[PDB]
């Protein structure tokens, strides 16, 4: 089937249906994924290979963006966002409302993986 759950980083065709590579980082090689192996020419960054016909599914990380992301400095690091949100994604594990912007949230979770994609 779909050689991944979910996609943090999937490189898609705008084509019905999608033609996609996975490009997250894996260290080890997910049951689902017929082979791993280098990317971006980097011998230990490792990913499916495998490139999959129809949809993406979901993001893994717990927030599809973050214009105020805090990380660690590994590669990939651990991020956390403090993005002041109306609706934290459905991936965000511990959402809490925010004390300066009543009507918004804020999604408490840390992750390992590549810095999000800016909102703005």
């Amino acid at each position: 089937k779909r050689p991944w759950k979910c996609c943090d980083e999937a490189v898609c065709t705008r084509s019905i249906p999608p033609i996609c590579t996975c490009m997250d980082e894996v260290f080890e090689c997910p049951k689902t994924c017929k082979s791993c192996g280098p990317s971006m020419g980097d011998p230990s960054r490792r990913i499916c290979q495998d490139q999959y016909v129809g949809d993406p599914g979901p993001i893994c990380r717990p927030w599809e963006c973050c214009d105020k992301a805090i990380c660690t400095r590994s590669n990939p690091p651990t991020c956390r966002c403090v993005d002041e949100v109306k609706k934290c994604a459905p991936t965000c594990k511990t959402c809490l409302p925010s004390r300066s912007r009543p009507s918004r949230r804020v999604c408490i979770d840390s992750y390992f993986g590549p810095v999000p994609p800016r909102c703005t």
